[PDB]
């Protein structure tokens, strides 16, 4: 059927919590156990917490939330933070934390379907 | 059928409840006794309560809903709180207090279910 | 079926009734009465009503509204408050008045089932 | 059927209104007679109408809409009110008159169905 | 069927019409005629049209629209209007303007169908 | 069938339309016409124009539109306005000049059926 | 079938269209050709274009948009104007102006179906 | 069927095409080739440019969209626009063009379906 | 079926595509392609850029959105410009520059369908 | 089937590919290579950037969504951009500017399916 | 069947997978791949996070939200950013950023499929 409706077969859901029970790793990992077109995450939320210039330098901070669903319908959402501190320009620290905040938000929400992430 | 429809079998809700009558200790319970693709936890909401600075020192204070579904439909949600103090820059303490209250509000709302969580 | 559409036996309807007639204990009072599945709790609004400093010490009172449905469709929500007096920290009186509504809260809606909760 | 789309026997229909015909008095009055899983209440509406400073004592008014619904469908709405003076502390007068506006409510919601209540 | 949906017979539609034909005295005379779950009553707007202080007294208007539905589907709204003044005090004004507009308006709505009521 | 969904037969639409050809005045009409149960009517929208102070009088204009809708789906719609002059407190003023716009606007909307109305 | 769903018989439109190639006058005309049943008027916009005062003397324009609906689904809609001039009190000035203009509105929209209106 | 579902015969879309191939009038026309009920017009939006104010004379300019639809689904949507100049009251001037508006948009919406119109 | 959902048949697709392949002039070549039943315009946004008043002259820039749709559900939308200069009131200036505005989003949308329109 | 709903047979599919793998010029390609009724294209979004005055010359620039969508149901969404410099007068620098954004924003989306785009 | 509904089979589904463990490059592998209607981008959101003007140059950064979907359901979002420096003219920076920081995120969105990508 269609993505979040179908369903698993007793061995191949056995299979898939075996090998679970046991940041291009994790997705690597993900595509691995899940298949290519067994998984998919997004963002829900993203704000800019503050921008402050020191002597000549730029401290950010920034929050995300990343939702991962699966194929039957489960789902996880968790909160990541990405934080540049000791650039020069203002593009490449917001660009910085805002990737960061994204990638461990993805790794966070991951990690709560098992060891093995 | 599809997440949030299907229905337990007898002997499985048995066996779950006289299991169940007795952060990541508790998602490893929580897999273990629902599995990889009973449970689901999302947020429904957050905001920052307070940011103040002391002489030196950021404090913080954060709040977040956190709601746990099952396959079948049933569901709870409690509130989590998240504080950082003693901390020098500001990154730092919102991103424990956001991630701490995460926990907590998740720890919180699986301990419902029964008292082995 | 799925969570809210399902419905009693006579048998079993009877055996509840007549148990009903007669925050942990509350929540492992439920969790034995209805079972793990057979009932959850929300909420649904909650606010701060003050924030005030007084010679040293913060006083916060919180309210909040939970909702508490079975398996069947029956719901009840009610009110509940928190109060913290005598504190030094924001933090801790925040947490603890938030907390204490939510408990309080469900405490009453869940008092409206029978005489035993 | 689900709750709110079921509907009544003759028999019963006949006993529950010869009854009918003849706060937590009411409320086990309501449960003796539609049973646990008969009736719902739920809250619609509130807000605080006043908060006074006296020579040190706190007037307060609250306001509150309090839904009543049967298992058929029928339901009846009334308005609450509470009212707390006299007291020191603004916590406990705003609690007590926000409990007391509910209770209010739903014993004057619950008086519409007959005579009994 | 459920409420809202369900539709009368010939001779308890003529029974009923004969005896149109022809607050608590008038709820007796609605359960009596339609029945405790043959009618419903819902508030659907209230505000306070103004709070005056005059020499130690307080003068309050509220106003008030009140539907009122049957099993079959038919329906009527109507305003009501209540009125407090020579009070000392604002809470008991307000109560007893609030409730009295909503029973004059469940009063005129339910004139509607009948000279009886 | 539901309100709003029934048809008339031929030898009943016949007799309401020789009927119809040719405010308790024109509700027990309409009451007699269409039948307790065969007409509707509701208030889709109203606000105050003015309120003025004259040398100790006082002068309001209240609009209202009225919906009238029967059983077959047919409906009319209709402006009211009601005015109080000469009178000296302003809640009685109010409440005059509400219910005569809604009295009105019912009439108004009514006439539009026939002749009789 | 429902308002708004029914269909016509080919010797009824084409006597309804005979008759049409041929303000209680045009209310009469429309509930003679269509029906009592088979024609309906509703109101989708009204503002107050200004009030101005003069030398004791109020001005005052209206406007209003009119929707005229069949039994079939056929629609025509339309705008209206009121004007009142020389009047010395608001409250007639404004109500003649609104209920002409919806009269007006509804005489143009009714003229859209034929030469006869 | 209802209106905005039905579809044309062949003979009936051939004869309306070759008629169509070849402001009471074109309302006429309108009238004589859809049917009474085969056409429907509706104003979707209308706004004052700007009213100025000369030598005790009144400048105004409306601007409305027009939206026509057929039975079987077709539609056809344009802008029209009214101007009023050398007048010496408001109201007058604003009715001429609102009304003169509707009317040229109209117009021009039913040119597009051929060159009768 | 209705509009937007039929769909043609092989000869007459490979006839129109054939034909296409090759504002009153386009809108006759659209009425005799598709026919006056076979396609569809409407307004979806229009907003003024911008009206200015130089010495004695006004200037004005009008932006149009035009949105074409045919029978099976195809669509393309364009946008449109339209400017009016060296005029001396603004009330043609506005008019001529909006309908301008309409018939190029309309050409420009219509072009996209095929080299002959 | 209606548009977006339909389905491409194997031939079909693989001539069009074939033919993939290899601005009136891309539009005649698509409709070619598609069909006259075999793809769609919208605006989303659109925006000015800022509108400078320089030594009596005028700088603009224009941001465009264009949404690109197939028979089948596939879509492409892409931005587009215009820029207009060293012209006299704002509405011409704004029309070229507009047009060439969704041009160029077609352009681009429209490549996103092949190489001969 | 339509876009976002379609399974594949197994053998595709094995070829897929194999192939992928392994801006016009990634375009042409995504529809070497997939095919040219086997998935789908779009951009749910943009902003301009500053424009900051240094001695005669323009420094500016932009964030996009790019989402990829496949036929069958899946999908993967993900954040791009793009820069711009030491430009002259703000259009030609804006520009590049814009169209660099979709490009971005099409890329990175479009790793998380496999390796290949």
């Amino acid at each position: 059927l269609c993505f979040g409706q179908c369903q698993y077969t007793a061995e191949e859901y056995q299979a898939i919590q075996k090998a679970l029970r046991q940041g291009h790793r994790v997705i690597n990992l993900a595509n691995e156990m899940f298949g290519y077109n067994g998984w998919a995450h997004s963002i829900t939320q993203q704000n800019v917490d503050f921008v402050d210039l020191n002597n000549g330098k730029f401290y950010v901070g920034v929050c995300a939330f990343v939702r991962v669903q699966l194929k039957d319908g489960s789902y996880h959402e968790d909160v990541g933070y990405g934080v540049s501190e000791g650039l020069k320009s203002k593009a490449l620290s917001l660009e910085k934390a805002r990737k960061e905040a994204v990638t461990d938000g993805l790794k966070r929400a991951l990690r709560s379907f098992g060891n093995a992430l």
